[PDB]
């Protein structure tokens, strides 16, 4: 148990090593949560390759990185104007609200750790209980730090007690005792959610997430902006409307825009390889080319 | 307990030493390295699937080569990556699970056969432990491809009504599918296809299908496809001449797979029977290619 | 919470012997339940020469279920096609010989018949349940010319509701999967050996999807007038010789009996000579039977 | 937990050495359905204190008992001269039909088990299959014994296709258990387990459940004779005044039932003590006295 | 207050002791022949049973009364009399406590609360507004209860209700006396203003009629109200004559107006 332990406090003292450089003294327990700390250059995308987000994009960035980061530049407006403790990224599946955190997880560069619901889940009595204790320590030493809980339903409201007892802890440690610093600063700990079912998180969340944003579908012409941000390594020279792919897709959501634009791309490959297939080795260097076929 | 871990652990490096002839797991990555199945085990392959041919050429052509050997696929960047899922959906007994064993045998693409009973842990926070291994260790046999079938059963509708464990396993599974790190630091996402079968669409949770793309219906057979499935399903059978596969096919209009397959097998087992009523009057020793079929038996 | 499994795992050896005996394996802790549910041919005291009635279906089980699945060499020439059927469902009215028919080939069969009661299958703990349904399969198939039986399964494999339930969907889903999926069949392509015996009075609950997979379903009827008289003989040939009994009379009294009510009728018409001799004997001291009494009619 | 378990299985045990005569081993549902095994002294009535009707009386004493206990004089016969597989008394309510079986219970000595419906349905998912189960097995490793269930229909009945489903597969359980596979002995002898069961509704019971409640008796409303009887057995206890009579008592009452007479003569009995005492507020100290009248009260 | 399982425990909470209840008959009033009846039918047979020994156990407690209960002060209060003087250990049940979000929970409940009562041999089962044992889970409950009545003992269950026809006919087979409770309609409610008039008294007492002829139709309870709060409504003045003459002092001077509306 302490050999396979070593290696966990090993892989964990790499990975925060890693995320830290862009050294600390950890327990047992942190050094199991440290393992769910997302390096900045593990993210491909940033908040360019994102479409149709665009003032709720501008809102993340002027009240949650901007607070979380650089925090000296609102010691003037004062108190209120700073960072809330938690924010929620609610609305319809595939709509691109994962992509938002990913993002985050990017650009705002401040130690962005996302917690899977097997961490906070343990077969053991109790120790499924201290995980979340860890989870805010790490937070705590990794200072800015940005929770991160993707589908959040496993802080959802069998009970299973002991469940229960990490909910309730995560509730009380969410803001207690620590969440008010006699140094003036929350720690700058947001911890981020998100979820496509906004309803069934019952109260307590609610109330703990002041800012909640909704990412909707890209109503009319967000979907244009989806449209020529997917298709950007594609060869659509010929003859390509844009506009009527963005008018065609009535109310898909940003997912469905893409895989869309996944067959549309197939589509010259693969009329490409169904005909070549008689030379032996194939190649199909630049010769396809799109036209149409959504 | 570890007196059968040891075993576990030795019986999941004897399945994948069979496997990836031509690696370190976890407790609960080995339990799910069971569900790993060699293309040797099924005998079903694309070949021997009759009517549905539109949808073999469409798992093909943006799901197996998109999915196994990707070089082809490289100048378009991350769009030309394989779909996330596949779902199968249709009538009992059109072929879902046979389009997954041709998958399995046809593929070479590391078939995992995930089953609703290694999901289910009865310990606690076991089944994310399990959805996590899963993920994980497709990761690590890289170009592969998780089937769920009956996915209806383990994904599905959520509500307030269910165990706190099945909605952790689902929120799990969703978010090692398309979440955070479901994309490669350079681009170019985990090509790991999540392989579907179900009967009920309306019931399997769309935020889950939203993850599949690819949703192929699975009809039930017409009168061209069933003088396909005929054909296949009569294979050793011999028949008497005289023998109307036209007519067969024409009178078993409102069949599906399934019902045609077992119409044949009531027709076959006929001249067998014959066989052995008229063999009553003596011993009973081993067969013989005497028998042939009275007439298509329908 | 260990004795128990050790009690178990004791108790299903020693049945798995008994079994083996009648003419060994390392099952794990769920499977090693089911094989309690292995039930012996020298338990169940019925044959088909013991069922009256229907006819034409014990020829059915018995050319099209019971010699494709064991003594398959007959059929190693027509190949996966002469295999036997996946699954025989027994539907009818209540009462009219579908536990009966079960039992017969428990007895008859010699084929490892295992009585899967309903609340092996239903498990507390989450996925136990599943796990059962998974071992049952797996014992199934340790034990390859094997029938497993499912009384009442319209009860355990309904029509799979919206929001029915999540434990017992999973079991639905888990026995269809293990009934025909991915690793149903055999590397050489021999369909496992294994046929699920259904008996229900609900036909139209089973749910499609699994109607599919049973795909023998024979309708066991109410007796007629030929069937009423040979359940009447096979239910009488218990009692006295007779003293001038009329048999033609009760086959046509019992109108739309079926066969337990018709076995109960006779019952009482058995049940009455003995009830006029202790009338008749309380004069003297004590019982102590003999065989002074008669069988004339019940009414 | 441990200690939950351990408290039933002493209260079990003490039950059995109670029960027994006038040791087992066995699992945890089984220790819970020990809890209802009723010692035939536990109950005051018997088939004596069953006014009224007789005829019933008469044909579970020499066809249901008899055949149940006492098997040595019903040997000849076979499995066909066993005792009946269940029994269902049927009527309005406060006729005595479980006063009738309560009286089966005590002058049968055949390890009369009660069977709650509360036993049956349980908190957890199959559950209420492994205590039915339970209880056909506690019946059966006491062989002579029989399973009352009141209110039969409450428990089983009519099992409707959009049913709760947990109360649904448990009442297939029942079947199963009942009249099965192995609902018999390798010897052809039934297995000596008689269910009494009670309701006011027949046709509310099942249709396959009353196939295997095959002694089915109805016990209707009392007429002159049967409420005559049981009136003279309601009035035991009460003193008789030499005026009055018995015969307009019987006459007059119609419509009640057996209870309703009861009740009726409860109060013609509080009546006298009602008087005495309320002629006796300052009348000393109410410590005992003998002097009631019992004068005609309606 | 003695060993009891989970169920019994959960049932423990609404269970009371005889002396912890409020006065009995004493706090109430506007009824002489029910009390009478009621009384010398359940008080007798449960208090001094020595009376009724030789009776033979048919001259004893009833089983079960009803109530046809017009609703005031939840349509009757006389189970808390019944089980004061009685010294009954009066165990109450409601329709929430007796609801169910587990399978097969409201008939352990039903099982605890008649075994709990057995333990606590004397015994008031009271089923405020009884129509959750009337009549698809409810039907089980319902022929649990039926059960646990006399399925196979000095308890009584007090039943208020609101339609006599509404109840079951299985249900009225077990509780033959059927006690009406109609609302006041006599002047017999100023005796009832008179107890309710009993806490405080005014500057004189009005015109008796004044304040009878009102609640010509009212309820019991509202009765109860108007006259918690009439006479109170001069004391509001009270009150505000306080705030008005400088700080408010603790005085002890009533000053009534009018307590009426
Ligand atoms: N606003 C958007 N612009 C561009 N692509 C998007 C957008 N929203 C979603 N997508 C596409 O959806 C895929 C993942 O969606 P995701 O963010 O996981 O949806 P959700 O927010 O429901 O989790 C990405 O590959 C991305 O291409
Ligand atoms: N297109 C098909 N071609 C040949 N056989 C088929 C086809 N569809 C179904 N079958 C028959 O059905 C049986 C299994 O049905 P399956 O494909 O598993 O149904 P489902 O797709 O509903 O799971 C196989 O034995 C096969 O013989
Ligand atoms: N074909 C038959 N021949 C003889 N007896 C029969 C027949 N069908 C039913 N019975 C009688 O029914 C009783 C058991 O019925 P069972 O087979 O359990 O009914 P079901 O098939 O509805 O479960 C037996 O005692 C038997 O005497
Ligand atoms: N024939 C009878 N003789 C004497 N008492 C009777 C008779 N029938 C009913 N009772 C009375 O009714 C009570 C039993 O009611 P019962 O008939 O068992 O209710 P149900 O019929 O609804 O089960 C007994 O306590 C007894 O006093
Ligand atoms: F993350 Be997505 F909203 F399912
Ligand atoms: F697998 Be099939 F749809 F029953
Ligand atoms: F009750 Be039988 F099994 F139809
Ligand atoms: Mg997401
Ligand atoms: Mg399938
Ligand atoms: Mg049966
Ligand atoms: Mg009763």
């Amino acid at each position: 148990e302490k050999n396979e332990r070593t290696r966990i406090k090993a892989q964990e003292n790499l990975r925060r090593i890693r995320r830290k450089q862009i050294d600390l003294v950890l327990n047992e327990y942190e050094n199991q949560v440290a393992l769910e700390v997302v390096a900045p250059e593990d993210i491909p995308v940033g908040f360019n390759d994102i479409g149709g987000l665009d003032d709720i994009i501008e809102e993340l960035k002027e009240t949650i990185i901007y607070p979380l980061t650089m925090p000296h530049l609102y010691k003037h407006g004062g108190a209120l104007l700073a960072a809330p403790s938690g924010v929620l990224l609610y609305g319809p599946p595939g709509c691109g609200k994962t992509m938002l955190a990913k993002a985050v997880a990017h650009e705002s560069g401040a130690s962005f750790i996302n917690l899977h619901i097997s961490t906070l889940t343990e077969k053991w009595y109790g120790d499924s209980n201290k995980i979340v204790r860890a989870v805010f320590s790490l937070a705590k030493k990794l200072q800015p730090s940005i929770i991160f809980i993707d589908e959040i339903d496993a802080v959802l409201g069998g009970e299973h007690e002991a469940s229960g007892m990490v909910k309730a802890e995560f509730m009380t440690l969410w803001d207690g005792l620590t969440s008010t610093n006699a140094s003036g600063v929350p720690n700058r700990i947001v911890v981020l959610g998100a979820t496509n079912r906004i309803n069934d998180i019952d109260e307590a969340i609610l109330r703990r997430m002041p800012k909640q944003f909704p990412v909707p579908l890209p109503g009319l012409e967000q979907r244009r902006r989806i449209l020529e941000l997917v298709l950007r390594g594609t060869k659509r020279d010929p003859d390509f409307d844009l506009d009527y792919i963005a008018r065609v897709t009535a109310g898909m959501s940003g997912s469905d825009i893409k895989e869309t634009c996944r067959d549309a791309a197939m589509a010259p490959m693969r009329e490409y390889i169904r005909q070549h297939r008689a030379s032996g080795k194939p190649l199909s260097e630049i010769n396809p080319d799109d036209v149409r076929g959504i």
